[PDB]
């Protein structure tokens, strides 16, 4: 199975204690590690994270470089412990961060039984309109098969968990996974425990 | 607020009913104007309802008859009422379909400050597998604004309602509405009340 997580939240959560963005989303980053941990406890054999929605990339690139370094920062820890890839809307990304996580990829661990994989820029508009602008006019006919080798999420998503309580799939729907089950957490990402983890996948 | 409704829990409200489901999607129908009013008088002024999704059409001729059929017996009557309007992948209904379903939305009140609309075939896969076919080769360069006017759902959508129990959205999501805010009815879609309807409509104005 292969679930995707929207950690949500983060903001909320460094207003609620008192403390600084950046240090919301090191919280983030620690519990994605042990996030990663449970799913590999409950055998999740891919683990998509919504790094990043495509409108998150037109904000000023100060806040862009906070969420893209605790993100990148995870990897650069236990990118041993997994396969790791990462696709999107590549275009909106910095050379410094895709060159580091070109990087980080290729090290990573090429034979593991799980995979962590980053969506960035994710819109299903810049998705689809990105796929077009690059096969237009170089195909003849357009498939399913051929679209689900171009979409942002390579595989299908059988479980979708998102954080933070808002009811909604915002720009991070998967376009290839129709049937995915969604489950909605009110909880703030930094403040998951394993006990609302196994609350979700306690969902048939 | 523009609505979208996924009116499911049909063939499983004729087992609790003991009835065929023929009298399930009957009854469907008898919802749907019910529950249009509801929208009406409650500020919406577009209303989708995602009448199929691809993969309903491939079902047996029978089947899927019987469904298209009850879904537009709600056209054939309540059309001067509101205006309608149909798309998705059209390819995959029947000729003579299409044609009622054009001809009732011509006879549609056009000048109505509401929009009945069917998403018939509804798949975002095959969505956008249409759309690029349609479009491959003759366009130079592909926006967001174009890709908005091919889409299956035209305008936004701001809310939408999903009967059956189901906490998924299936082959129903709206390619350019990710804003939307979703709600999950336990209730099968044949026996909503307006009770339901209410609930939904204030937690989706809430958030």
């Amino acid at each position: 199975t292969t679930l995707m997580l929207l950690p949500d939240g983060m903001r909320r959560w460094s207003e609620k204690n008192g403390v600084s963005l950046d240090d919301g989303y090191a919280a983030m980053g620690d519990k994605i590690i042990e996030f990663m941990g449970w799913a590999k406890e409950e055998g999740v054999k891919t683990l998509y994270i919504t790094a990043s929605s495509a409108a998150n990339h037109g904000r000023p690139e100060a806040a862009v470089n906070t969420f893209m370094e605790a993100f990148t920062e995870v990897i650069r820890r236990c990118h041993s412990q997994f396969k790791f890839d990462f696709s999107g809307s590549l275009d909106l990304v910095s050379e410094d961060y895709l060159t580091e996580l070109s990087a980080l990829r290729d090290k990573s661990d090429s034979e593991s039984d799980f995979t962590l994989h980053y969506i960035l820029g994710m819109s299903l508009s810049h998705e689809v309109v990105g796929i077009f602008n690059k096969l237009n006019g170089k195909i003849p006919e357009m498939t399913e098969e051929i679209l689900a080798e171009n979409a942002y999420v390579p595989t299908q998503v059988d479980y979708i968990i998102r954080t933070g309580g808002a009811i909604r799939m915002s720009s991070f729907f998967p376009l290839m996974s129709p049937y995915a089950e969604l489950h909605f957490s009110p909880v703030l990402f930094p403040d998951t425990t394993r006990a609302d983890f196994d609350a979700a996948l306690k969902d048939l």
